[PDB]
């Protein structure tokens, strides 16, 4: 056939055989130069293991030397080595590198829904209350915040940033260090090959949902779908939503959506209670305005988490009132250039093709359908603006292209009309073709950040998103 289900043909057999017997598509996430420095300093402070503090400082030496990643986490490196901008203010003073911000307390205090940040903003408050010389001002509800870092084996919530911060404020108190000694070690077990540590211990929920979508959009779907199937619902959360890794309490909208679309088409009988949980933890989570966050409600709505919900509980016309609110939404905070907004993920696409599919994807006529489709055209036109000469797009509109921002737009361009030879989407497809790899995969630069903007590196997800991206363009 064609050079692209010949390029499709080789990806899905490589995304097939990654699968594992449980049913789940190992997704670790690479070593990060931030987590790579807190635990340099943590290990160092503390005199404990004289092994991983040499490979962690080979590593940072190695990393800024021959691939320095953001102006923070480089300063961040050098100062161990020699709400956002307070978060990122105090790490850097608790490094020694800048003072600490004159705020109140309260700054550093947060709601506890977002349980990752609220951990991690109280491990900044003790830090600053100490490093500045009051270390009084802790309160004991701080304290118990940072109880979870104390437990043995991985970090609570796969989050090795939220203990490696937590642990650096636990050494202050004499009341807890009893427990240090035991966590240090397993700490140091978590290095990677390379002798970094990465921030979390990987993405295989999120990896595995998205990667069994687009082979349930293949023309012949793969028989390991079902196992995979099978091995995401039993790790739901009780609250009947899906974290980012086996081991997550907190589940976010993104995650469930992708799972929610999975085994709709792949196993809606098989998995009927898991499917109806999911649609339950959406819709207990929207908000008045329309719009869906990504965790709590209460907390502002997005674009991105409000057209991917839109399209995962589009299937049932059950839900066809909450479906049409969302996607007012969405067109209601489209910009003046046609685009939408960055969030999880740092390329401007990536919003771009979760809006195209909620617009283009609910059915919708008359007045409603002008408005949907006008708003999917500026979208789509946004993109064939600012593609690139090589037919892909970047992080942003003049940046180098990468498969996973391109992929992200052929998804998006797919609901466009028919690809002509020489158009974007025809130029795109064999932007993705030619930087197809020997062993069948993609190699790209990672687009996800946590905590935003700060990226970081699971590289199984660039075969997933290419792969939904032919399957969606064929």
């Amino acid at each position: 056939a064609t050079a692209v289900v010949r390029c499709r043909t080789r990806l899905a057999r490589r995304v097939v055989a990654a699968v594992g017997p449980d049913g789940l598509l190992p997704a670790p996430c690479e070593s990060r130069v931030l987590e790579s420095a807190l635990a340099l300093a943590l290990l160092t402070e503390e005199r404990a293991e004289a092994d991983a503090t040499a490979r962690l400082t080979a590593y940072l030496r190695t990393t800024l030397r021959t691939a320095p990643p953001d102006p923070f986490q480089c300063a961040v490196a050098r100062a161990v080595l020699g709400r956002k901008r307070l978060m990122f203010r105090t790490v850097l003073a608790a490094l020694g590198a800048t003072g600490f911000p004159a705020v109140p307390w309260e700054a550093y205090d947060t709601r506890p829904q977002q349980s990752w940040l609220h951990m991690e903003m109280k491990a900044l408050k003790v830090l600053a209350a100490h490093g500045t010389g009051h270390p009084d001002v802790v309160r004991d509800e701080d304290w118990r915040a940072l109880l979870p870092a104390l437990e043995p084996g991985p970090a609570w919530e796969c989050n090795n940033l939220a203990q490696l911060l937590a642990l650096l404020a636990l050494r202050h108190s004499p009341r807890h260090r009893p427990a240090l000694g035991d966590v240090l070690k397993h700490v140091a077990g978590r290095l990677r090959p390379d002798g970094g540590m990465p921030y979390i211990d990987g993405m295989t929920v999120f990896t595995t949902a998205a990667a069994g979508l687009a082979l349930s959009l293949l023309p012949a779907p793969p028989a390991c779908v079902t196992p995979m199937a099978d091995a995401l619902a039993l790790r739901r959360n009780p609250d009947g939503g899906y974290g980012f890794h086996s081991g997550v309490a907190q589940s976010d909208v993104e995650d469930t959506c992708y799972v929610l679309e999975f085994l709709r088409r792949a196993a809606p009988d098989r998995h009927r209670t898991a499917v109806a949980e999911a649609e339950g933890y959406l819709l207990a989570l929207r908000n008045p305005d329309g719009g869906f966050p990504t965790f709590a409600r209460g907390t502002s709505s997005e674009i991105a988490m409000t057209a991917a919900a839109a399209s995962a509980l589009a299937h049932d016309p059950d839900r066809r009132e909450e479906v049409d609110e969302a996607v007012r939404y969405v067109v209601r905070h489209q910009r003046p250039d046609g685009t939408f907004e960055r969030s999880w993920s740092r390329n401007a696409t990536n919003a771009v093709f979760r809006a195209v599919l909620a617009l283009t994807g609910v059915a919708a006529h008359g007045e409603e359908r002008r408005s949907r489709a006008r708003a999917a055209e500026r979208a789509l036109a946004h993109l064939a603006a600012t593609q690139n000469g090589d037919g892909g797009w970047g992080h942003a509109e003049a940046e180098p292209s990468d498969p996973i921002s391109t992929a992200y737009a052929v998804i998006a361009l797919a609901r466009g009309p028919r690809a002509r030879p020489g158009g974007p989407l025809d130029r795109a497809l064999a932007y993705l073709v030619e930087r197809q790899h020997p062993d069948g995969g993609y190699r790209s630069r990672p687009d996800q950040a946590g905590p935003r903007p700060l990226l970081y590196d699971v590289p199984a997800l660039a075969d997933v998103f290419v792969l939904l991206a032919l399957a969606h363009a064929t």
